[PDB]
């Protein structure tokens, strides 16, 4: 059913995240862990605490699609277990450093042809596609393209649900 996942998503703060490559986004989804940039990181640490789930929705870029998207369960942190991130040209380690953990909703593609009636007010009403990594996307939207993604049958929202 999609009933949890409606409450997962209740007063959500939504982010557009984009990789530049496949290979991270698989190892965020086998892991659990993402990371980004320093500006965006800030704005992900300023938003975990102010929300009740902050929902990461991840692109690759050039693929013409969303590859999933998950819930922040931290806030960044240094150290710890080091991710074997493959860095885009001239994207060291450092700019990489924070580490936040999240749990997948789901790990299923949308593909961006499945969005096109969906626009972003954050971003002047362009299609929701359309953003550059970390773009903030607002409740209504980020709601309703959560919804259109395939069910994944795969995960279980009850543990989510008891870390809200
Ligand atoms: C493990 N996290 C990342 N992995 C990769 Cl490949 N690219 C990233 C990542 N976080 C941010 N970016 C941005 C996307 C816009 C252009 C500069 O790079």
């Amino acid at each position: 059913g999609t009933s949890k996942l409606k409450y997962v998503l209740q007063d959500a703060r939504f982010f557009l995240i984009k990789s530049n490559n496949h290979e991270n986004v698989s190892l965020a989804k086998a892991k659990g862990v993402w990371s980004t940039l320093p500006v965006n990181e800030k704005k992900l640490n300023l938003a975990f605490r102010s929300a009740r789930s902050v929902i990461l929705i991840f692109s690759v870029r050039e693929s013409g699609k969303f590859q999933g998207f998950a819930r922040l369960s931290s806030e960044s942190h240094h150290g710890g277990s080091p991710i074997h991130w493959v860095l885009p040209a001239g994207m060291s380690a450092k700019m990489l450093g924070g580490v936040f953990k999240i749990d997948w909703i789901c790990r299923r593609e949308l593909p961006f042809t499945k969005s096109a009636h969906l626009t972003n007010p954050w971003n002047e009403h362009k299609p929701v596609k359309i953003g550059r990594d970390g773009q903030e996307i607002e409740l209504e939207c980020g709601t309703q393209l959560c919804l259109l993604f395939p069910p994944d049958e795969s995960i279980d929202l009850y543990q989510v649900i008891h870390k809200m």
